[PDB]
Parts: structure tokens; sequence; C-alpha cells
């Protein structure tokens, strides 16, 4: 059973804007999306302290970068502590819609795009360079689901029949027609060096 969801208003305009606004440091999504792997793994790294059977799903803490020329896709895989159906539907709505309208109030008093990061809504930068994004997440307390949505103003939610994880999420970007310069080796490794040299955890770029 796929489940269709309307996104809150400010949501949908959020993405509206990163989608059609002119922009040319599009760039800053990877760093968007390492720094949430990074958090996500900081989180079961923490948990797994007190208590270490939160290990048991996978006990590897890292960040697999995998493109994909064929399908036009560049695949970001953390072994993070992952997300629950209430994250993927009712938590992060919340947290985004106050961060959303600071953000674009910040935009309107001159900030730029690049700034998306601290107003804690860094995920959407993923629509600079996508048409499609799929998160596919496991986390220990409940089941493996897909998110998706091309915007539009929805999304959809499904128990994902796929590989299991263990534990961690997966972006899928499928890249719109003019970003495929992301699926090239050399121009990932230099935003990888440029924004995310310090990320505490290893990052793999996989080759094709
Ligand atoms: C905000 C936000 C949002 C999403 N993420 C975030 C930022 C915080 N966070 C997790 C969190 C904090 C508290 C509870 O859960 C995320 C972690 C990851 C990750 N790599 O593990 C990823 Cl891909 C996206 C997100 C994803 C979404 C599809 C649900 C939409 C959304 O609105």
């Amino acid at each position: 059973e796929v489940e269709t969801f309307a996104f809150q208003a400010e949501i949908a305009q959020l993405m509206s804007l990163i989608i059609n606004t002119f922009y040319s440091n599009k760039e800053i999504f990877l760093r968007e999306l390492i720094s949430n792997s990074s958090d996500a793994l900081d989180k079961i790294r923490y948990e797994s302290l007190t208590d270490p059977s939160k290990l048991d799903s996978g006990k590897e803490l890292h960040i697999n970068l995998i493109p994909n020329k064929q399908d036009r896709t560049l695949t970001i895989v953390d072994t993070g502590i992952g997300m629950t159906k209430a994250d993927l539907i009712n938590n992060l709505g919340t947290i985004a819609k106050s961060g959303t309208k600071a953000f674009m109030e910040a935009l309107q008093a001159g900030a730029d795009i690049s700034m998306i990061g601290q107003f804690g809504v860094g995920f959407y930068s993923a629509y600079l360079v996508a048409e499609k994004v799929t998160v596919i997440t496991k986390h220990n307390d409940d089941e493996q689901y897909a998110w998706e949505s091309s915007a539009g103003g929805s999304f959809t939610v499904r128990t994902d029949t796929g590989e299991p994880m263990g534990r961690g999420t997966k972006v899928i970007l499928h890249l719109k027609e003019d970003q495929t310069e992301y699926l090239e080796e050399r121009r990932i490794k230099e935003i990888v060096k440029k924004h995310s040299q310090f990320i505490g955890y290893p990052i793999t770029l996989f080759v094709e």
C-alpha cells in the first residue's frame, strides 16, 4: 500500500523556491546531505555508548556516495540512526515549518540559498539538482520505509520491499537532465574536499 500526503503550505512554498529560483552554486546540496548523514551517525554512536545492542543492526559507521550514469542517480548512503514512520510523516514536518519561515524571512533580508542548513531544512537543497528524491530509511525501533517526492505539493510513504539495509538512510537523487556533472568522479571529489573534508566518518566515493 502506497500512502500519499500533502506537504504543509510552507514546505511546498520552500520546494517551489528551491526548484525555480536562479542559483548557480547548486554544489552545496552535497554538504547538506553529508551533514544530515554525519548527525545521524553521531546519534547512533552516542546511543550505543549506554546501550551496545543498538549496533546489532550494524557496527560500521560510514557514508557511501554512489553515482549511476545509466539511471542518472546519485545515492548517499549512511549507517546512521535512520528515521521512523513518525519522523517521515509528522515529527520532521513541524520542525521544517518553523525552519522554512525563518529561512524565507532571511532570504527576503538578503541571505543566500547556501545558508539553508542553519534553518534545519538543508535536506530540501536536494531539489537544486534532483527532479525526484527517494529516501529509504531503517531505524532500530521501526520497519524499512521509502519516502518519495517530485515536489508538486505531495509525498508518498510505503513499506520498502527492496534490499534490507540493517540500519541507516539511502537518499536517491534522480538528477535533472542538466545536472549530470554531479555523476562525475572528479566533480564529487572536488565538492567533498571543499565542503566536507573534516566529517568524522569515512566517506567512500564509489566508481562506475
Ligand atoms: C528536516 C528534515 C527532513 C528530513 N531530514 C531532515 C533533517 C533531520 N533528519 C533526521 C531527524 C532529526 C530528528 C528526527 O529525524 C534527517 C536525517 C537524514 C539522514 N541522512 O539520516 C536525512 Cl536523509 C534527512 C533528514 C527527511 C524527510 C524526508 C523526513 C523530510 C524532512 O523534512
